[PDB]
């Protein structure tokens, strides 16, 4: 949950957590990507109302992105950071607060932080290329 416990990486070339494995820039972009088009796969659980489920999945999701955009940022020429971080953060915002619409178990405001999710993931996905 939320956070994930790091283990070790590949070489170069606790209870009710998620692991994470750091990656290379390049493997991180791609992990980045499949990891956003598994977020806008808990559409399903809002409709359905399976708010644990759609908790559980948004912080395994959420947790490689975090770290994957972290990882693609640093790689990235020195003009292109800013606004890629700043994409991040606002796509950050949106998934915490999609979140913070299930652990409340409000569809209103998960459709409205999914709504925006979709708009800041479009976003990210187009500086990644
Ligand atoms: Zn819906
Ligand atoms: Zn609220």
């Amino acid at each position: 949950e939320a956070r994930p416990i790091v283990v070790g990486p590949p070489p170069p070339l606790t209870k009710d957590r998620f692991y994470l494995q750091p990656l290379p820039p390049t493997e991180a972009a791609q992990r980045a990507k499949v990891s956003a088009s598994e977020i806008l796969n808990v559409k399903q659980f809002i409709d359905r109302k399976a708010w644990p489920s759609l908790q559980n999945d948004l912080r395994l999701r959420a947790s490689y992105l975090r770290y994957d955009l972290k990882t693609v940022i640093s790689a990235k020429p020195k003009d292109e950071k800013k606004s890629l971080q700043e994409l991040t953060s606002k796509l950050f915002s949106s998934i915490d607060n999609l979140d913070h619409a299930a652990k409340i178990k409000s569809p209103t405001e998960a459709e409205k932080y999914y709504g925006q999710t979709v708009s800041n993931i479009n976003e990210v996905l187009a500086k990644l290329g």
